[PDB]
């Protein structure tokens, strides 16, 4: 009786016997990508190949259908311990979120540095390009809670543990250059005005309300950093296609005791690409994990995330020499001021097997530093010193998350400290220095013998709690900001400013805001105002602009996209297409998006296989359904009388076309496919409409065309198309 | 300048001078509103006009701006327990989510019996029509982490706490009236398969994936369920739009001794409507919050929920 | 110069150019096991080793806070403290809420014989497995700095290490326990536990509401007779019995139950402290029990125990004047024997407590294959509780992963994360799954996949103690029937002793008025003891007849139905310079060929000079080392050490105190002058005098297999000391 | 210490731990939070007005006092404490 | 355990059970590996053969003969549908 077996104990196998690819763990896809942390946490896996179900103290389980009853049809036993372990554990499997940046997506990868920085700093992972530092990555929305999605309008959170022989290094940062304030005491009033609000938990992952602009319009330390995520920095096609920065100013010291200033950045060497923010907004609704989803997969496919490490270096004596403080986490330093030295590359070639233990549990702090670096008195940094600690007390249950298997240190610890929860090393030796039971070990290590010391800086004042005078300075680099955007550029700021402020409920925050915007630029506040009603007074139009910075009106690095390239390996391509396709098209439609390493995507009417004309089968990758447009860079749809025809009566196929040209995206079409975009209401093809019958040539015209990431000059005339 | 002044102490008055309206606490905007419950829970609410910023401690704070330094561009200082307190308690504000039903929203009210149900069973708060039983509700959905979107096709859970005099009862049912699984052991088994799969974390908020429709397949018993929330009664218009259900048989005991099986149901006076499909995922994308917002700015507008 | 520097970093040796208690793996590399094996991955050995951050950052300067100045403000800057304090600021967990005071140890055991005819449980199969142990001693009432030996039941758990899963023995020294049913388990211990206004009193329960309790649920009476009598105050760990105390199941491979119930029974024989000297000893050594087990490992003595077994066929259930299911109810030895099955051996200390012993979890749900549980009610709620109190004693679901709780079997399932989740998994994480093949996979009955015996259920639900359960004097009556008459003085010693600091006269009345239904003579005594007046109603309160025919068991009385080891044993030897130095020598070498430890006591550390001249290396002073610490006291002579201790209060009080605790005392020569002098009456069978120091110990090494001289005690309580 | 003796950072509210003043601010959450907060949660504020206020010292507002500060970062023992 | 799979989908109005239709194969959709859409299709051929139909229609999955003749399960205590 086989609907009996179902709810009996299952001993026999289970897979069709015959036993493209999904998604799987890191160690199951790409064994051979290896590292020394990741060789460390292959004691912990498990292989069950073989094995029985049991307990947690290694008891074999008979049956895992049914609780132990007073017969089949009775009361539950309290003497079933199996039951109550099993729903236990499941019971406790939660532990906190992070308090921001719970939204996050983890890999595992290695540095290398180019060459020996002896120079600048004794720091060990920066010494030997000879060596493979292991690193693990996380990277993450702010606002958020865990299970929101990916594509919103936030800062992106990237933190990179180094596992040096020295020292475990965390790089803490985002992807904007400068942070919203400048003091640490401020930090809960800032991000609890951006999060939901406290009567009613609303919006998720958005700042589009009251109490966040309100914050911004009494804050104006703010207004730099709300120009970048208002920006279309704000929302990121793919966390392997954005910048990274420490934002603060960090020390190095040589070997001589020297000290240079410097800032910390990632640049991807996939380029720095954004999504338009209509698109990002579909795409929450259509795959809330797209950026996770996308991290893993690139990896899977060996489009591996890769990101040179770039130093801002300032001498001591050059700190003062500047139109700002560099001590200031809301002004960035200009690239053509300072320019990034590129000093290495990090590579993430490794998925989690368990995202649980390793991407939930990692734990980064700005504190954990190795010899060779050290802090700036950057407020912000100083308090940020404290939290991150403290946090993981609870968020991880105690102070011993260290011996967690993501958090464990490469190189030895040992020290006087015991117990805590969850305790997991045993220790025989004395627990106090100094000792002469142990004859004082483990000992303290001299500075020349790689001693952490702190740089003798010096310290004047009086204690106080005050704000720089070096600091006050609000508007000068939001506009050194918005003058170095282009026009397409400077109109995704204004939309951001625009439907954010549409969403806030009280008139008067909207009019501080773009009253704000007064002292930024005039053009920037005049428009903003617009779309939100407000007349601006005379006044208004005659409020003084800030000057330039050290010769500066502009800099070409602030622009995403006159300023940093476009990569065509790693695009998605939508190829549309329905039974009696041709063949031919598709096979050499697909080859030439390969060439160029993008990869194309079948979306039929129906997963499985569509038969071509000449009567061939194609494995379908998904429905057009289930994978509109607003998930591919681009769209091709091959020829085929029948084909065609059948997508002409889809809604959702039409939809498709009009959909990605109002997203400024190359659209291709083979032969009879141009009857499909004649019969919408669509203007004649633009430079990023690529028509023609050989497949192979129009392939390559299209990925030529794919190579401008969007079509900008397009965006006037697809407002007024109706999708 | 007042640009300095935004970086210094704030004494002043921020609010506009004039003094189509924002969700707010239910104290400020329906406080006629009352049941026992909600008058038991006011000496626990605060009231700060005019009052001064302080540590939890009782302490007066004059500088809300600046950490302790040595001196206005300084270090800062181990002792300024201020900072320390403040950035403490912010540290540690986060509790863990439910496992289950992680997203979700509650508001207040009050249940009425229509008559003794005397014949049946003893339970006070179903013996007197003029008791005003307060009740709390949380409406949720079922896989979704507490971030996940309200417009998603799952089952909806429907958690009624009824503050009685002789006890809280608890009636924690679903929005369909049958359930996957038929022993309790199996519930881990059908959660796992039904949430991100372990290696990823994908996907949230959908039992769109191998491990759940594995799970499915080979345990038949859950294909009535399944029916179900595959139904548009798996994406419910609003939470005032749906309908209850205890889902399991209970008993009711009266005061003779006498025993009847029952099964509770809520049925919504608003009806039972959902949303289609394409719709209900475009509003995961423009309004994460809508099943949220909609149940608040309801009792806002009075066309209070009622079942 | 030299004083500047213990305040800069020490980068230099400070090692210097009879033993102390060392971690295991410093003392006992040699006695291994499968667990210890396990363990070592989590060990650590920081010699050579640079002192580091949790992060892995060496450490220049340990002894000063990052500030502003060498006299400045300590920065926030500093990590390094700041991590340093944190760690520190949260290494307390909370304590066990009952068996807070406790210690533990490694061993193992070995089945003597195959068990296959009652139980197919794979740790009992083969006698060639050495099945590794970890036990914890405790006892109950007192928090986790409370004395050792108090007046309280002894936990008893020992974890074994099977190849087919960890199972947990987890029971008393006594077998039987104060209540019927799980559900009284908070109203008991809040009744022990000291009371809730003002916290005292630590470790006792001789207070109000515990006899309160006591007063209002006779089914307590039998368990309190065991506490109120000596075995409330074991001598050593090594030297109690060990009880599971509940009726379990044993199903062998045919599917057969047998009726179980488990014993420790100590090598060592069983031997109890004095009420008196107890109490003294939690002022001198409140650690008296951790360290002497800790000691007798390090020396060899090595704590041994037989498992015992009552073996009761299935039909046989309800042939007893008692409930099985009963755990206020023992099972007579006399009616039921215990079959010696097997031996447990504890021969290693751990390296760290808090990550050995204060982090062990055991629960009785904790069983393997061929064990089953019982209705017992007492039973059937402890397995709720243990794992369920876990949850917040160590932080989570995940205490199994901590290494002192890990099995050394694999462990495969589909549970997932929870708090500070180790493991990390790979596979599918739900069952039934095909996208792994349905790995890990149940296992049926006949390849060791864990069935519950098909018991017959048949009732209705309710709430009703057993009728059956109803008996709550004659077990009492009979194990009072069974001791000694010194004994007997010792449990009337008890309950008077702890009725007298009960506060409200009421209280003592009702526990007095319960002894009543037990035995006559007992109520009498503590009634005398108590000022109270017993009404003639009372003095002839029905008494319960025997029990299967039973009215005394041999096998309840500490003394006349179990034996005394000489073998390990303590002796205090007081000395000061000018004893004689061969004495010393034959002395010890005769207490070391019967395996008994001699102890120089002298009034300073060091060594002290014989008058010989040689130099003697004395093992602590006598104010340091009192009477209490020792099973027996031997003074050698020599002139110079004779006068030095006459001299001496403390070594005058030294005998006078052994002599009132009924300890034998050996004196040479001249040291019985210092006998002489003292206020005590003449020399008994237990003051073994002699001028040949050889014979002398040979002579009181025989005394002591005695214990003590209870005929002693009548003149003993006139002693002043 | 006491965020994991107490279990967490509301220990405050906790009877014998409250202050018998008054104790308002912006803080937030955290497990076995009593007290049911219903203005704006961030200072500045104008929802609210900017209720709770920061306190001019001369109205009590705690103020650190201006003591000097002149030195290197170092980790070092105080000569003055050699004794 | 497929009486009331069936009972509900005969319950349905037509647009009713064509929503039905598009949960199952927009769901199943999305489902990579090939053999568990097949046999969450064949679960279906217990409970209506129209429906396993339609849902195979959309997943590209042919039906056999054997999947079509699948035995359906006979009425509730006399009722095949139910209004509610
Ligand atoms: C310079 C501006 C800052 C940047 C770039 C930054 C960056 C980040 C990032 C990337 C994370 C998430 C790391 C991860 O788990 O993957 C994070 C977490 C966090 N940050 Fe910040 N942060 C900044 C300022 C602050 C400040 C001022 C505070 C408050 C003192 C703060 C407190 C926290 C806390 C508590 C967490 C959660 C840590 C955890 O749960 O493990 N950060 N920050
Ligand atoms: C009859 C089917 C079930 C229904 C209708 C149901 C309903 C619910 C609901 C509505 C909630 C959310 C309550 C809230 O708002 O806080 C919930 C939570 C929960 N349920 Fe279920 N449930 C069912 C079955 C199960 C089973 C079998 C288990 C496991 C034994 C389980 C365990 C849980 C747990 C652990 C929670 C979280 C509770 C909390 O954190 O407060 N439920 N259930
Ligand atoms: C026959 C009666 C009982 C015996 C012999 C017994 C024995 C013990 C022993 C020896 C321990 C200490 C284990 C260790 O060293 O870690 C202990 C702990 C404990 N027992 Fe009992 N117990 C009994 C009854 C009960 C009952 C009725 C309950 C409550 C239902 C209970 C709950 C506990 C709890 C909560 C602990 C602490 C467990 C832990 O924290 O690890 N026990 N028991």
């Amino acid at each position: 009786n086989k609907a009996i077996s179902t709810v009996e104990p299952h001993y026999e196998d289970t897979a069709p016997a015959e036993k493209v690819e999904p998604m799987m763990p890191g160690s199951d896809k790409t064994p051979k990508n290896r590292n020394e942390k990741l060789t460390q946490l292959d004691k912990f896996r498990f292989a069950p190949q073989g094995e029985s179900l049991r307990t947690n103290q290694g008891v074999k389980i008979s049956d895992n259908q049914n609780s132990l009853k007073s017969g089949a049809r009775g009361s539950t036993l309290l003497e079933d311990f199996i039951l109550r372990e099993k729903i236990t554990h499941f019971d406790h499997e939660r532990i906190p979120e992070r308090v921001v940046h719970a939204r996050g997506t983890g890999a595992h990868g290695y540095f290398q540095v180019y060459e020996s920085l002896a120079s600048y700093t004794t720091a060990e992972f920066l010494q030997d390009p000879s060596v493979k530092t292991p690193v693990f990555v996380r990277f993450s929305t702010v606002q958020g809670s865990r299970g929101s999605a990916d594509t919103v309008r936030d800062i992106r959170g990237w933190a990179t543990k180094f596992y040096t022989k020295e020292g475990t290094f965390d790089l803490v940062g985002n992807n904007t250059p400068v942070f919203f304030i400048q003091d640490a005491i401020k930090f809960p009033d800032f991000v609890h005005a951006v999060k939901p609000e406290p009567h009613n938990e609303i919006p998720q992952g958005q700042s589009a309300h009251d109490t966040f602009w309100d914050y911004i319009s009494l804050q104006p330390e703010t207004l730099h950093n709300v120009m970048w995520v208002m920006s279309d920095r704000g929302i990121p096609r793919s966390y392997r296609m954005m910048e990274g920065f420490g934002i603060h100013t960090y020390k190095m010291i040589n070997a001589e005791g020297q000290c240079h200033f410097i800032r910390f950045h990632w640049k991807p060497v996939y380029g720095v690409s954004s999504l338009i923010w209509d698109e990002a907004q579909l795409l929450t609704g259509c795959d809330p994990d797209f950026h996770r989803r996308e991290l893993w997969e690139s990896i899977e496919a060996g489009d591996y995330p890769e990101y040179e490490l770039g130093l801002q270096i300032i001498p001591e004596e050059d700190e003062h020499k500047f139109d700002f403080d560099i001590l200031d986490p809301t002004k960035l330093i200009p690239e053509s001021l300072v320019p990034v030295h590129l000093v290495g590359k990090m590579v993430l070639n490794r998925n989690p097997d368990n995202y649980f233990s390793e991407t939930e549990q990692v734990a980064f702090c700005p504190g954990n530093i190795v010899p060779g670096i050290d802090f700036s008195d950057d407020p912000l940094l100083q308090g940020r010193l404290f939290s991150y600690i403290d946090t993981q007390i609870s968020r991880l249950g105690g102070v011993n998350f260290h011996e967690i298997p993501i958090n464990k240190p490469i190189c030895p610890f040992h020290n006087h400290q015991r117990d805590g929860m969850h305790r997991m090393s045993i220790s025989g030796t004395a627990n106090y220095e100094p000792n002469s039971i142990n004859n004082n070990w483990p000992r303290e290590a001299p500075p020349t013998e790689g001693g952490f010391t702190t740089y003798p800086q010096p310290v004047n004042g009086y204690k106080s709690r005050k704000r720089s005078s070096t600091f006050i300075d609000f508007y000068s680099q939001p506009r050194l900001f918005w003058l170095s955007q282009t026009k397409v550029e400077q109109n995704h700021i204004v939309g951001g400013f625009s439907f954010e402020l549409g969403k806030v409920v009280r008139p008067w925050i909207r009019e501080r805001v773009v009253n704000q915007l007064t002292y930024i630029d005039h053009q920037l506040a005049q428009s903003v105002a617009d779309n939100l009603g407000i007349k601006l007074s005379q006044e208004q139009l005659k409020h003084p602009l800030p000057g330039p910075i050290n010769g500066l009106s502009k800099d070409r690095s602030l622009s995403m996209y006159d300023g940093h390239h476009q990569i065509l390996k790693s695009r998605q391509v939508a190829i549309l297409a329905a039974d009696g396709v041709c063949g031919d098209a598709i096979d050499n439609i697909m080859k030439t998006l390969k060439k160029y390493g993008v990869h194309g995507k079948i979306f039929a009417p129906h997963v499985g296989r569509i038969t071509s004309l000449q009567g061939n089968e194609i494995e379908v990758n998904g429905t057009i359904e289930g994978n509109p447009s607003v998930m591919v860079d681009a769209v091709i749809i091959p020829d085929g009388e029948d084909s065609i025809d059948s997508l002409m009566k889809n809604g959702n196929a039409k939809h498709y076309v009009i959909q990605a040209f109002k997203h400024l995206k190359a659209i291709g079409l083979q032969g009879k496919a141009f009857k499909l975009y004649d019969a919408l209401p669509l203007p004649k093809p633009d430079e990023g409409i690529v028509v023609g019958d050989k497949a192979a040539d129009l392939a390559e015209a299209f990925c030529n065309v794919m190579r401008g990431h969007r079509i900008w000059s397009r965006e006037s005339v697809a407002q007024e198309i109706a999708g």
